């Protein structure tokens, strides 16, 4: 069955270009501003369109040794992003697939609005337990921020 959670997040950087730099230049990013959080990321099949699959590895002495997503959809208008968890880590005999979908909107401040939702398809009915989704949004929030300070110290990256 599916458990869907969502939540929102606020970012300084404006919404065009944290979706270039955030979204569309990630594999790039994270493992450069948070090594700590993410390895590397290995572009297995696909241009980073629908259908691209990618391997998120995680460091030395994290719960997960890696995780593949799937590219599901990329809305450059709406800076909405779809991509589903599909193999690896927690996914096996109770976990299916993690869909999540990213939209980020202008706030006329000058910053973002992030809102995120997490549908956790599950086989049997193996609940998703807090920590399950808890380590889901730190690990966001770590990898936003990571990027938020890189892109106000380099202000010449993703105009
Ligand atoms: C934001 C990028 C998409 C851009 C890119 O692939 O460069 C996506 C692609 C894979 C995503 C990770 C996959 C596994 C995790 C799923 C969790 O529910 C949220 C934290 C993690 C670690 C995700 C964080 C982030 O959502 C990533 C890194
Ligand atoms: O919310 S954040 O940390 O900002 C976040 C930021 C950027 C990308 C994210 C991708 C998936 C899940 C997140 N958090 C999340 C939210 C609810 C449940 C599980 C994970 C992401
Ligand atoms: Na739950």
């Amino acid at each position: 069955g599916v458990f869907n959670y969502e939540t929102e997040t606020t970012s300084v950087i404006p919404a065009a270009r944290l979706f270039k730099a955030f979204i569309l230049d990630g594999d790039n990013l994270f493992p450069k501003v948070a090594p700590q959080a993410i390895s590397s990321v290995e572009n297995i099949e696909g241009n980073g369109g629908p259908g691209t699959i990618k391997k998120i590895s995680f460091p030395e002495g994290f719960p997960f040794k890696y995780v593949k997503d799937r590219v599901d959809e990329v809305d450059h208008t709406n800076f909405k992003y779809n991509y589903s968890v599909i193999e690896g880590g927690p996914i096996g005999d109770t976990l299916e697939k993690i869909s999540n979908e990213i939209k980020i909107v202008a706030t006329p401040d000058g910053g973002s609005i992030l809102k995120i939702s997490n549908k956790y398809h599950t086989k049997g009915d193996h609940e998703v337990k807090a920590e399950q989704v808890k380590a889901s949004k730190e690990m966001g929030e770590t990898l936003l921020r990571a990027v938020e300070s890189y892109l106000l110290a380099h202000s010449d990256a993703y105009n």
